[PDB]
């Protein structure tokens, strides 16, 4: 989805609006962003569906991965964000 990228923050977001917060995980792995989405088989509008994704960012080059903040809405967008020096 959406990505800002400014000379001194980034941005990005991510329509998550089929897992619940329980279901996400984001971890800083060095100079990674994995995002990590999984869900158990489950009825919905059209019959039963289970979905997991796994994504991987770059950070870029002056992004201090320790500063490096992450938010979760509740209709389902996912944010991650950073300073930039």
């Amino acid at each position: 989805m959406e990505m800002r990228l400014e000379k001194d923050r980034f941005s990005v977001n991510l329509d998550v609006k089929h897992f619940s917060p329980e279901e996400l995980k984001v971890k800083v792995l060095g100079d990674v962003i994995e995002v990590h989405g999984k869900h158990e088989e489950r009825q919905d509008e059209h019959g039963f569906i289970s979905r997991e994704f796994h994504r991987k960012y770059r950070i870029p080059a002056d992004v201090d991965p320790l500063t490096i903040t992450s938010s979760l809405s509740s209709d389902g967008v996912l944010t991650v964000n950073g300073p930039r020096k």
